[PDB]
């Protein structure tokens, strides 16, 4: 248990060997839940990376979310790809929050506090429990084969996972600066492990 | 009766299936009406799409509001088609408003609580009570013979309509967040039935 | 006299034959005076159209405001014109505010509270008394001889009429809606006259 | 002395004979100094125009400024010229403060309360005492000479000169309308001379 | 010592022998960094230019603060380049910060109180003590051999430097004027030595 309020995770170069491991204290697999974080880095106009890496023994993309260059945000889990189309992009801090129920199929995608269209993916799926969580590398396989060109190089903090969908009034006050309780990845109660290049400083967002 | 309060349809992807069935408990043949209701999507940049689509046994488009893309909005009554158009859009929730009166023809349509200007439409019209209201799809039979292009991908939901013509002030309260009664049909008393893939869930507007 | 606070006159269509007809109290010939008025149309992008006729038996063109499309705002008394150029045109209700002084020839041009410089046109004028003011239409000849692609298709309204000229103070005040007393033309009691297709309806902007 | 608080001098339309000269009690050659003025024309987009003329029997720029069409703001004290660019203009009233020093040869241009980068120009110089100031023309001899395509086609008032270098606080206070006390041109004490087609006239900006 | 608040070196006009010399305590190597300061100047546009100058014997470019045209900022320790490209370049006072640690390489730069992201520099590096700091030219020696083309034209001040890394809180109240130690040097207690045509002159930014 480790309390990272006001600190983030800084991968000050591309790497081939920098990343931490998340750990989560999961024993059903999950039929739905809810993600946010923040991050900052100027890679988006030159090409793309991995932030945030969610893999299975059976599936080395169980949940990832992803940013392909020149054409916006990538969110696929269970091997499936949805696109949330990005045109503009301006350099700064970034606040994204992504849900996603198997009942329905739904996933909401929330940038900077406002939320994007609706959409669908692998309605009536099951997410694995026992899984390998990575920031700063893309997984190909169980918590390993990373490619560099895939490498996050910038800050990474804040991050926060829950086991449910979160309804807008609960997005706004995670955005907003409010109290909220994860039960899988809890910020103020991380446990993790670093390894390569990465160190640990104050955010740089407010 | 279901109160929709803060609830909204939401259709995930495109299909030509996928509809709510608004159910109307109407007497006497509309002389004027106004509608108001919100909605989001991205597809205004790719295609058109149904936004509201009311029929009649006689006539297909008895009153229709219409999202051509490159052009703006597409407003018939009667069949006969008047155009408010739109240069620059943004994707982001909107909020529409429009009426009509017989004994003058005036179209009135208000975008996010700022009127356009006025325009003239089917004078001397007189609309069918015994309609089919459908969201998600557009008619070309009573209640049938959807388009999948046409199809609304997104979310729509605040939906009410009135029997008269209501006032710019009115409009106002209406936008602003402020108690009113509609008179045709209710969110907060909606008679509707689901088909196909649709779900309910919390709104994404304020 | 009627009280025409908070409406205002809709032309809904392009016609021939629409138009109301102020009335005014004309008992010396004006050597200066300042009107002022609302209106709303899309037309500017289209063609050009008349806002407000002031014309005499010996002088079609006694004081006319008209919009010439790609050009802006033409202003003439006594047949001779000036013109205020506007590059950049987007639709919205607007306010225009102008006056003209004898003993000096300048003239003041306020669109939305904002002034434009000031210009010269016909010094010493004197401008006829018996007049027929009409708006919706152009005229060629004493209250006659319209031309359909010079009609206002739109909302206009608030129009009020001095005869003298208006101070910057004064100016803020009837935009921002402040209590004046016109004396030869008010919208508060205004003596009129309504012909064709045109109506009476509340005003759009505030 | 006339107290001209709140009224501005208007140029109607291009003339050749129309100016007023600034009448200023100077004994002492000038070390330093520093202008301030208010002013409105749209002539910026169609060619440059004289702002501020003050000559000498000797040279007919001791100190000028003025408005070079498609390159921007013209400085030039004692026959030497400098430049502050301006690439996009924007037709609005304007307040311009200049100053210069001899010990230094530091130019500063404040415009609307916002500075521009500081420069050099005749450094040791020494301006005449026995001037001519001349508004709404451009100089070429001793109070003549006047061409009328450098004529001022507008509103000009809040002249206001000193013989000493204002600092940055007290350039705010000038521009927010404060208690300030010029000694050499004193907009309210204003010993002035009229010539020609101009008029005083209430200003138009606050 | 001298206290330097308010206060503001300017540079007026290019030129090959113009620059204060920063005299400062030093006696160990500094091991961490952080500079801070405020300019203003048009050059941008037009060439490149030096921002801060700090040299050794052994490397001329121990720590440089460049302006690149075009590219936009260039942050160099220990002769080794990293690049923080600015678009969009819009003539006004900046405020900038820097930072760098020897035990991670990550540099830190805000511009006006924002960050851009993290970056790698010279990890393990050791930056000599017995410097030379210069304002207004680049050295290519301890403390001579200027280009002019490298000149800084306009103003600098507030110029304060630490030996450790300030954290995003400590960087916020520089930004607005908090009361803040430097322990390298400090503006209201700064040993320095003038050199050509440069004045000091209150700061133009507030
Ligand atoms: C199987 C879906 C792959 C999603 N994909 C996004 C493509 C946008 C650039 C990331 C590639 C993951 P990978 O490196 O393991 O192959
Ligand atoms: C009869 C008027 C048709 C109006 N129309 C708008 C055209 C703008 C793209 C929708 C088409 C209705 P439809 O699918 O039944 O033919
Ligand atoms: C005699 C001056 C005519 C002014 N004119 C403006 C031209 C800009 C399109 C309106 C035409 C008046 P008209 O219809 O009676 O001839
Ligand atoms: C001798 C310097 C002349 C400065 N000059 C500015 C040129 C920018 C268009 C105004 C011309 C003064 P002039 O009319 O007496 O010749
Ligand atoms: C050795 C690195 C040089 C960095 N360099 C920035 C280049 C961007 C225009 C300034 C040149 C220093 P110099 O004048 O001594 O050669
Ligand atoms: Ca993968
Ligand atoms: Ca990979
Ligand atoms: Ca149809
Ligand atoms: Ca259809
Ligand atoms: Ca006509
Ligand atoms: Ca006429
Ligand atoms: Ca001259
Ligand atoms: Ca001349
Ligand atoms: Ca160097
Ligand atoms: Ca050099």
């Amino acid at each position: 248990q480790t309390d990272m309020s006001r600190k983030a995770f800084v991968f000050p170069k591309e790497s081939d060997t920098s990343y931490v491991s998340l750990k989560a204290p999961l024993t059903k697999p999950l039929k739905a839940f809810t993600v946010c974080l923040h991050f900052y880095t100027e890679l988006s106009s030159t090409r793309g990376y991995s932030i945030f890496s969610y893999a299975t023994k059976r599936q080395d993309n169980e949940i990832l979310i992803f940013w392909s260059k020149d054409i916006g945000y990538s969110f696929t889990v269970g091997g499936s790809e949805i696109l949330f189309e990005v045109p503009e992009v301006t350099v700064a801090p970034v606040h994204i929050c992504t849900s996603w129920e198997s009942a329905s199929g739904i996933v909401e995608f929330w940038v900077d506090g406002k939320p994007r269209v609706r959409k669908s993916l692998k309605k009536g799926y099951t997410v694995g429990a026992e899984a390998s969580i990575i920031l700063g590398q893309e997984q190909d396989s169980f918590g390993g084969n990373f490619e560099g060109s895939q490498s996050l190089v910038g800050d990474i903090g804040n991050v926060n996972m829950w086991d449910f969908v979160l309804s807008p009034d609960e997005i706004n006050t995670i955005y907003l600066g409010g109290p909220f309780s994860p039960n899988v990845l809890n910020w103020r109660a991380l446990k993790y492990e670093v390894q390569g290049e990465v160190f640990t400083k104050p955010q740089l967002w407010p």
